[PDB]
């Protein structure tokens, strides 16, 4: 497998819910990023360098995904959901020094990002999340258009094993076709191929489809909970925002009139990409980061 | 595999479309049952036969499961649509003489069973349709609980390969799973072993279980904007009717149909299986 980060160190920092891997670069304000599902922490590798240049960057797997360690999961799916991610994060950054920083995330990783926002907002002084709405939001919206357009939020979420054995068979050929069929092309012309060869690794291994089948578990139960006491109750973050989608992405209304809705200093744009920010579209996303987390 | 239809013949039925496998039994006026997925026209073992004491009893696999052949799909999935299947399950029943009929159906036969009371009420004296609702009405609820509990509908309408690929690993864990998740027990003990051996023989072909990824991309897209038009329409089936359902679906059928009975069933889904003997004593009550 590639180092895909040239000059970056690499950590295994200790929590109370297991390691997490990370690739560390750059020096300046401290800026966590954070990947999703099916990826790791190489999504990040073509901006990493110019957030470098500005930044002190950490790059991290989520806990349970890439290198980072497994906690085991229970009925309630609870190390794998938002609230408990953004936690076990919390305690990674506090054990290198950073008590207060800067926030981008993406997918399952812009999930724990929003999460993290809500629960613990002192933690953060700005937050970017890429090509995602809250996870109340896509639930609510639920109807036979969108079911059909986006159907893996409830196939991965169906009572263990079913998603697993039916992943089991083919590994290579699910993980491949999610990653091509949410780019703008619909092939996996956008990702350099040793990233692939990353996230085909990653998701060749049982133990780690586990893990992000119980992340959708999380997905489908608590982690909407959580959300749906937030929106009853009108809790908006007050962590200055910045929404980035792509106009071909996942993410009626844009999502922008969707974020202000869960958050009282958001700004946005879409760029022209599929869902994959920043390797389709790594010069733009690169460029929206540095200028939001330096304004 | 087992012979469960005692007294009862097989036949080849021909088609413009394919041959239709069916069991033919009894005699008096003709009653067609129509099963539905993950199964074949076993499903109706233990009920055949008490249906068989008044009737001419013909228990049909669909267009494309089971034994009947499997005619060549399109991109609008137009032979696995309701419309299309009850066309040929028409055309199937001419052959027999059969031009005025009842029919019960569970499942996906229930949907084309309903579907031909919409296009040709005059071929049916009576219907039944078990632990159904419209194919529009699900849709129209499909929330997050929904989309959670019957999530096989929007999967198994994905673009092809996708659940062609992933069913091909372990077909026989798929279809038990489905089998026993949907009873009342939560296991297979309601079935019988050798109707199980049926249904796992069927979906161990890659042929039969691309049938039913059709069938479920119809029900996604043409089978909803047929009854999406007699919903704008307000088209109700004419024909006298019985709504069973699993232990309200009667009310969404008085919607959909002007002479509608309808009662529940201690039973998970696959009331024939689960509930043999009340399933069968409403039937033949309702059809005398
Ligand atoms: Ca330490
Ligand atoms: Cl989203
Ligand atoms: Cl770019
Ligand atoms: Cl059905």
């Amino acid at each position: 497998l590639a180092d895909l980060f040239p000059g970056f160190g690499s950590e295994w920092i200790n929590t109370s819910s297991g390691r997490i891997f990370a690739r560390v670069g750059g020096d300046g304000p401290p800026l966590l990023l954070l990947h999703g599902f099916p990826q790791t922490h190489v999504m990040w590798h073509r901006v990493a360098p110019k957030l470098a240049e500005r930044f002190k960057v950490i790059v991290a797997d989520l806990p349970g995904y890439g290198w980072s360690d497994m906690p085991e999961s229970d009925e309630q799916h609870t190390p794998y959901t938002k609230r408990a991610m953004a936690k076990q994060l919390i305690e990674a950054m506090e054990q290198l020094g950073h008590v207060h920083f800067a926030l981008a995330g993406h997918n399952r990783g812009a999930r724990v990002s929003y999460r993290l926002a809500l629960d613990s907002p002192g933690r953060l002084s700005k937050l970017a999340v890429l090509d995602i709405l809250p996870t109340y939001e896509y639930w609510q919206r639920m109807n036979r258009a969108y079911a059909l357009k986006i159907y893996h939020w409830s196939f991965l979420a169906q009572p263990a094993p079913l998603p697993e054995n039916l992943l089991g068979g083919d590994p290579d050929f699910y993980v491949k076709a999610k990653l091509a069929s949410w780019t703008r092309a619909g092939d996996l012309s956008a990702f350099d191929p040793r990233a692939v060869e990353h996230y085909r690794i990653a998701f060749a291994d049982p133990m780690r489809r586990h893990v992000m089948c119980e992340d959708y578990r999380a997905g489908a139960y608590a982690d909407f909970e959580h959300d749906k006491i937030d929106v009853e109750a009108g809790n908006k973050i007050p962590v200055p925002m910045l929404a980035l989608w792509g106009a071909s992405g996942i993410a009626a209304a844009t999502p922008l009139d969707v974020w202000r809705k869960w958050a009282s200093d958001v700004q946005g744009a879409p760029i022209e990409s599929g869902h994959f920010l920043p390797e389709e579209a790594p010069d733009q996303t690169a460029e929206a980061l540095v200028r939001f987390f330096s304004a």
